[PDB]
DNA sequence: GCAGAGGCTTGGGGCTCCTAGCCTCC
DNA sequence: CGGAGGCTAGGAGCCCCAAGCCTCTG
């Protein structure tokens, strides 16, 4: 198995690739296995969420949120890591949250996941 | 409930408010859910020693790491992991006497990775 | 003005004159000023103090006290260098406590105000 | 028997990064 | 737009020293 190392190519387009940002947003996704998904599903009631789902992905599970105030896409990955025992991880803040939502709907991708609807 | 670690111990322990000094060797006081779940979970520091014990109404783990460590940078780390569970964290001074205590009579021992020392 | 610096030679043999030992004594003599020692009579309070006794010296007075615990001559010199940030005082430890008394009362000085009687 | 010397042991704190927010430019 | 990157209050790691403790010895 890969793990991989990204999120699949199919929306990996919808993603903020910066490693030379500071910027604080507000909106931000993950790609864990569906263990480490549904253990993250409650620690991230820490910066009081707005909004939160976790979908189904092939050999995966990736769960988007957002959040009140707003954060690093850094200061987000290093808080999951502190559960990652030996289970790989990748965060990054996604730009068009409508978008990519929609695409978590599609033929390759389920729900389960969430608690509100539309969005801000 | 349990506020600061009892008194019995209180002497090997830590009571530095306003020290920036990074010590190696700590004990954490919580629930006995929490305590088994910061056992491993603790791992991430690359710990030499650690080792379970009990407490009247709560459990105790202290641990030591090669790396020099904030005593309120622990508390900081555990404080991620509980929301219901109270945290009260204090790094130790005399971690050998601190050890036997707490497998005297009042206390015992449940996990150790690695003997003692 | 002639400045004085250290106690006079008459009573420095009651003293301690450790400069690179760790010990920690219980008797402490301070050399200031008049109102500086009045306002230390004070200031030391802090300390937990048994005894505390003003006499008078020369260029000005001298107090005298014993802590309940132990503490270092250098931790009170310190401490004592915190309210003046001016003047002129010599902190030392008291060797022998009795004796100095004594001659703060004899002629040469004077006891000006005393909290308890020693004993 | 002192009295001075270091042997130790802690907490306080002056620094020097790291972190993770804030921001505004292009 | 969305990166890049400056700016800074706390977080957390360096180090030392102040001020206690103690036993030793000349």
């Amino acid at each position: 198995t890969p793990v991989p190392t990204d999120f699949p190519i199919d929306l990996s387009d919808y993603l903020s690739h910066a490693v030379y940002s500071n910027k604080t947003v507000s909106c931000f996704a993950i790609y864990t296995t569906s263990d480490k998904a549904i253990e993250l599903y409650d620690k991230i009631e820490k910066f009081k969420v707005d909004f939160k789902s976790r979908h189904a992905c092939e050999l995966g599970c990736i769960l988007l949120f957002i959040t009140l105030s707003k954060h690093r896409v850094s200061a987000i990955k290093n808080f999951c890591s502190t559960f990652c025992t030996i289970s790989f991880l990748i965060c990054k803040g996604v730009n068009k949250m409508p978008e990519m939502y929609n695409n978590l709907c599609k033929p390759p991708y389920k729900l389960l996941q969430e608690n509100k609807p539309l969005l801000n």
